[PDB]
């Protein structure tokens, strides 16, 4: 007649929502999210840590996978985030309600999370989710230790202002494995140049490529597995084709330079 449009739900490919059983990455580190969204459980003798949770509706699944690992609601001490978008921080508020988990995040991720991803720099209110409060604010290079796994925050602003790569050392076969869980280094449909909401976007992405390429990185994981050539459905070969941090960063930078060119053209 004509009415305003209905609200549109943030709808995603089915594989993003497909449950999987825990997939072991190293002695204490498991993928427990879906086939196409990363949620890392790190289990220690002094509690559990979750890095990302995926979409809002994944909370019960994650909890089931935690129980399958021996991790009870009280055992979950800490939630860490790559970035505070709906598709990776979605279930955080619910998890905080159903577990003993406390969130540690940088100021940028905390503010975005506290607004449930509303007023996004690029997407406006198209990707909102339940808001949650951070319990601890972390600085660049700050370390959080849980049961002798030491997580180091490496800011890598761009994809979001508060994007973070979290690094830690696990073991396999008695040998150290230096794991890097790096955020996306894409800029999907973003205005890169002269963006009033993010004036130094380009400078930040460039620094973030250099940050990521230099990470301690025997194994790279990304919030979307595909971005690092992981295949979570491939069992014993899941991680076989995984990129190095160096390769992941080079690819991201070459794509960004091509995106700049297209933006100037468009």
């Amino acid at each position: 007649e004509v009415p305003l449009p209905q609200l549109r739900a943030y709808t995603v490919d089915a594989s993003w929502l497909q449950p999987m059983a825990p997939l072991q990455i190293a002695d204490h580190t498991w993928q427990i999210g879906t086939e196409d969204l990363t949620a890392l459980l790190v289990q220690t003798p002094d509690g559990a840590v979750l890095l990302d949770g995926g979409m809002p509706q994944m909370a019960s699944h994650l909890l089931d996978n935690m129980k399958a690992r021996g991790v009870t609601p009280r055992d979950l001490r800490l939630i860490l985030l790559s970035h505070a978008h709906a598709d990776h921080a979605g279930p955080v508020a619910e998890l905080k309600r159903r577990t003993g988990a406390k969130v540690a995040a940088n100021a940028e991720s905390a503010v975005l999370l506290a607004r449930g991803g509303s007023d996004d720099l690029h997407f406006g209110d198209g990707i909102t989710y339940p808001p949650a409060n951070a319990d601890r604010i972390v600085m660049d290079g700050e370390v959080i230790t849980v049961g002798g796994i030491v997580f180091t925050a490496h800011f890598m602003a761009g994809h979001t202002p508060g994007s973070t790569a979290w690094t830690w050392t696990d073991t396999r076969n008695g040998k150290p494995v230096r794991i890097a869980y790096a955020d996306s280094l894409s800029a999907p449909g973003y205005q890169l140049q002269g963006n009033p909401r993010y004036p130094h976007l380009i400078e930040d992405y460039r620094r973030s490529f250099a940050t990521v390429r230099a990470l301690p990185c025997d194994v790279l994981l990304t919030p979307h597995p595909g971005a690092s050539n992981w295949d979570y459905a491939a069992g014993a070969r899941a991680g076989a084709k995984a990129l190095t941090c160096k390769a992941y960063a080079d690819a991201a930078e070459q794509k960004f330079d091509g995106q700049l060119a297209k933006e100037t053209a468009g």
